[PDB]
């Protein structure tokens, strides 16, 4: 706070969700548009991360992390690609239909934006969707990104120079 250095480099622009409604078992697929006012030293770091109900663990479970090389000043585009989540680590008894996902960029280290996006499974047969198992068939959920109803989330941190030690 008694340091603002507010001035944003990056700034999100917009997140194609192509490949959306994949099956829970595909990759994430997005379309990220950003621009850069000034050049950068370091590198973006994207990452997403699933978050759900529970009854010990299945939030927080980061799906994946990348780092981008140089930021060319502008109007960029990077596709982002995000393993999906390992079926070891969801509800065994689920049937969690509404779970979220945290797309957020970082930079040295330091968060500056967060994509929130509630997401929408069902098993994929007609009966199976009148009459559940007691077994999460993983390979039977079709996953449904609301990417329609995105929360945006900007907070402020330093970027390159402020001249470390004055």
């Amino acid at each position: 706070a008694s340091g603002s250095s507010g001035m944003s480099i990056v700034s999100l622009l917009g997140i194609k969700v192509l490949n959306n409604p994949a099956k829970f078992t595909d990759p994430y697929e997005f379309e990220i548009t950003f621009e850069c006012l000034e050049s950068l030293k370091h590198d973006l770091e994207w990452k997403l991360t699933y978050v759900g109900s529970s009854r010990s663990l299945d939030h927080d479970q980061e799906l994946d992390s990348i780092l981008v090389g140089p930021v060319p000043v502008g109007v960029n585009k990077f596709v982002f690609s995000a393993d999906p989540p390992s079926a070891e680590l969801i509800p065994a008894s689920e049937l969690v239909s509404v779970t979220v996902i945290l797309l957020s960029c970082s930079y040295d280290g330091r968060e500056f934006v967060r994509v929130g996006y509630y997401v929408n499974n069902e098993y994929d047969e007609e009966e199976l969707r009148e009459n559940p198992p007691a077994k999460v068939q993983v390979d039977h959920i079709v996953r449904n990104i609301l990417a329609e109803k995105p929360r945006v989330t900007r907070f402020n941190i330093v970027w390159d120079n402020e001249n470390e030690g004055d």
